[PDB]
């Protein structure tokens, strides 16, 4: 029945009210000092207990307790790494993350709860987890697949997830063959996230993966408009267009609530040009599971 890899997975395996607990490897800031805000990027150990797959969430309960003296809300993160892991043994499990800071109505200066104390571990610290979750975001079966994935910020998470599968890795069931094409939109050269990783996957497999970046403060179409992913995915409308068209092309869309809207606000327009209602175009999509999404 269905068209991803759905079959065996692990869900829930570790709950909230008896999460797994782990260990920091490592903890590295990969954005440059230029970047607005920091983004970090982290491994847990896990020893082959959280049996994950590619696309899937775990969460994380921070320390400390809430202002009712109880233990904070879980917060989801995607996974960064594929099943194998980083380190390729199935025994750890990598994130990506924003450290959350803000202003709150009095002019004061708030950090997210679990953003921080994510940002500020240690490697030999602990940390309580839970998961997996998520069927939403899994790949597809077909290894010949046409395979779109939109990112903002953090939202590289899962795709690099796909990506490490797909290029870095030998599998005895898995050959990728199709075309992967990945637009990342971020704010700076600065904060072009795993782009050396991708930039190798591109020189092995010239003919199979593409990349395209949308450096907003940077970076400025004809108009002069700012460079958000959407403005980048216009430049190859034509061409996204008529992938869409096609049975074995599946879209994954992860990372900041507001790409969405921009991204309708292409489409919209390219299909009514075609005499298609995008909407209902979408809605099909959805139902035939070729339009996959997860934003926050
Ligand atoms: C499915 C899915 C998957 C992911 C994520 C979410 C979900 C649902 N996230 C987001 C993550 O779960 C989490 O929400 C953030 O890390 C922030 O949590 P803290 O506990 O740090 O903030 P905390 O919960 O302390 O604060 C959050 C609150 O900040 C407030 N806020 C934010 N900006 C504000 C502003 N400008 N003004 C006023 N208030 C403001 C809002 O009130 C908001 O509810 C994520 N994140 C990530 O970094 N990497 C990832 O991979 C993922 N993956
Ligand atoms: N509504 C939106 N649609 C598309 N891209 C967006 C949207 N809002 C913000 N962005 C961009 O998503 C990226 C998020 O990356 P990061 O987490 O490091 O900030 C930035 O390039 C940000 O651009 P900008 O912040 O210049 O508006």
């Amino acid at each position: 029945h269905s068209k991803k890899m759905e079959e065996g997975i692990t869900v829930n395996k570790f709950k909230p009210k008896t999460p797994y607990v782990g260990r920091c490897l490592l903890n590295t800031k990969i954005t440059g000092d230029d970047a607005p805000g920091e983004t970090w990027h982290m491994v847990f150990s896990h020893e082959g207990e959280i049996p994950y797959r590619e696309g899937q969430s775990v969460g994380v309960i921070p320390d400390g307790e809430d202002k009712n003296g109880k233990p904070h809300k879980l917060r989801l993160y995607s996974i960064a790494s594929s099943a194998l892991g980083d380190f390729g043994d199935a025994k750890s499990v990598s994130l990506c993350v924003k450290r959350l800071i803000y202003t709150n109505d009095a002019g004061e200066t708030i950090k997210g709860v679990c953003s921080n104390f994510l940002c500020d571990l240690k490697p030999g610290a602990e940390v309580k987890l839970t998961g997996p979750v998520g069927k939403e975001m899994l790949m597809p079966k077909d290894p010949n697949a046409t395979i779109i994935m939109l990112g903002t910020g953090t939202g590289i998470a899962p795709f690099r997830s796909f990506l490490w599968k797909m290029f870095f890795e030998k599998h005895d069931d898995y050959k990728f063959n199709g075309l992967a094409w990945l637009f990342l939109g971020v704010p700076t050269s600065s904060s072009l996230l795993y782009k050396e990783e991708f930039e190798k996957m591109k020189e092995k497999a010239p003919d199979n993966f593409r990349l395209d970046f949308a450096v907003s403060r940077e970076q400025t179409n004809e108009k002069g408009e700012k460079m958000y992913i959407q403005t980048r995915m216009a430049q190859y409308a034509v061409e996204l267009w008529e992938m869409l068209k096609k049975d074995n092309t599946y879209v994954y869309m992860c990372g900041l609530k507001g790409m969405e809207k921009g991204i309708d606000d292409i489409m919209v327009s390219l299909a009514a040009a075609e005499g298609i209602d995008w909407i209902e175009y979408k809605r099909q999509l959805k139902k035939a599971e070729q339009w996959n999404v997860e934003v926050y």
